[PDB]
């Protein structure tokens, strides 16, 4: 019934500037005002748009009275500015970033990494989205008008308490399991309605859960085509009947909207421990498409773009990465994430190979690695999905082994490491994370 919100699409002033406040407000659901964070606004956040090779400014205001931090989930920047947790910002302070993209157009995203909390200030409302553009991508007539057929689709659950309040408490089985519950919020809203032009709807797909995983499909099983992955285009257009999203990942797909029918984005029960409980027990539904008769922008290409060939394996350095859970402590290679002692220091601008091990549990490890977009060789034991081959900065691990290929091109010295970890945010907050550093 509620429209669906559209982020503000946030461009650079004339100075070559954006400014972001962090700041808590008030948001209703289902009737009841709870208390939330967002970035510019009380819940959520704007999609901050860049050009490929266009240097801006970012100036970040944390109006919270609590610390944060801002990383750019996806981006392949420095490490000075990444905002892992590292990157303080105190209550009432501001800090300035210089982001120098230089990667492919991609819909990536931004939340905070406090040390020990990003689950909890995700949980409160903050998260946002960055459009990155290049000159390959606006030559092939895809939808692109912002918010009418070319659309974010943020999907979160949120656990509130009675008094209608968010409830988020890391105990035992939080911590275990994540922090999941009853409620589905489409860019905020409870099972908005969105008017879509007659034609092709690009959905700009963002699973923010902190650690439910996601399967989305239509009501009436028509196609989705999927076109994006994290780190930007596939080749060329993957058809899907359900697209599996893991914590964090994005996929950009088109679906086709016919004059006469309304129908359901939905999400389809998912096989992962707390997730199947009602109301995802059945197909939920995320948001409800309304045909319009205005005018449409675009369409599905056959190509879209070109991805390198693989490089031969031969005398690339391997990284073994072991998650484990133990009792309480998660961990990576036995060891609790530890801030002031990176676990290893990578090559800059070579070519590694990680191997990521959830062998001994069979938790869900969405795993994320900061600094890149990387290719995945195997994800959880056989090469990955047609729509999961291109560039991706996350990577199944479920009771099994992945192998990335990976390249950072920046450099993260100890005092601004780089992190790799859980995107589970929970197992993240409790330990399941290391720090690498870059170059030197
Ligand atoms: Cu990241
Ligand atoms: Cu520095
Ligand atoms: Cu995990």
């Amino acid at each position: 019934r509620p429209t669906l919100p559209i982020p503000d699409l946030l461009t650079t002033d004339a100075r070559n500037r954006i400014q972001l406040t962090i700041g808590a407000g008030q948001s209703t659901f289902g009737g009841k005002t709870a208390t939330t964070w967002g970035y510019n606004g009380n819940l959520l956040g704007p999609a901050v748009k860049l050009q490929r090779g266009k240097a801006v400014t970012v100036d970040i205001y944390n109006q919270l009275t609590e610390e944060t931090t801002l990383h750019w989930h996806g981006l392949e920047v420095p490490g000075e500015v990444d905002g892992g947790p590292q990157g303080i910002i105190p209550p009432g302070g501001k800090r300035s970033v210089t982001l120098n993209v230089d990667q492919p157009a991609a819909t990536c995203w931004f939340h905070p990494h406090q040390h020990g909390k990003t689950g909890r200030q995700v949980a409160m409302g903050l998260a946002g989205l960055v459009v990155i553009e290049d000159d390959e991508i606006l030559k092939l007539m895809l939808p692109k008008q912002w918010g009418i057929d070319d659309v974010p689709v943020i999907v979160q659950d949120k656990k509130f308490s009675a008094d209608g309040q968010i409830d988020y408490q890391l105990d035992v089985m939080t911590a275990a399991v994540g922090w999941f519950g009853d409620t589905l919020l489409t860019n905020g809203a409870i099972y908005p309605q969105h008017a879509a032009p007659r034609g092709w709807l690009r959905l700009r797909l963002l699973n923010g859960c902190n650690a439910r995983s996601l399967n989305f499909a239509t009501s009436d099983n028509r196609p989705l085509y999927v076109i994006a992955s994290d780190g930007g285009l596939l080749p060329e257009p993957v058809k899907v009947s359900e697209l599996p999203v893991l914590m964090g990942e994005r996929f950009e797909v088109l679906v086709e909207v016919n004059d006469n029918k309304p129908f359901d984005l939905v999400t389809l029960p998912v096989s992962q421990m707390g997730m199947a409980i009602a109301p995802f027990d059945k197909p939920h539904p995320v948001m409800r498409i309304q045909p319009i008769a205005i005018s449409a922008s675009g369409a599905l290409p056959d190509t879209l773009s070109s991805l390198p060939a693989l490089p031969s394996l031969e005398g690339l350095t391997v990284r073994k990465l072991q998650l484990s859970m133990d009792g309480g402590a998660n961990k990576i290679n036995g060891q609790a994430f530890d801030m002031n002692k990176p676990m290893f220091a990578a090559a800059k601008g070579q070519y590694e190979r990680w191997v990521i091990s959830g062998v001994g549990d069979m938790m869900l490890h969405p795993f994320h690695i900061h600094g890149t977009q990387f290719r995945i060789l195997s994800e959880n034991g056989k090469p990955p999905a047609a729509h999961r081959a291109g560039w991706k900065d996350t990577v199944k691990v479920e009771g099994n082994v992945s192998e990335v290929l990976v390249k950072f091109n920046h450099d993260a010295p100890k005092e601004h490491a780089y992190m790799a970890h859980c995107h589970l945010l929970e197992h993240e907050d409790t330990g399941m994370m290391l720090g690498f550093t870059v170059g030197h």
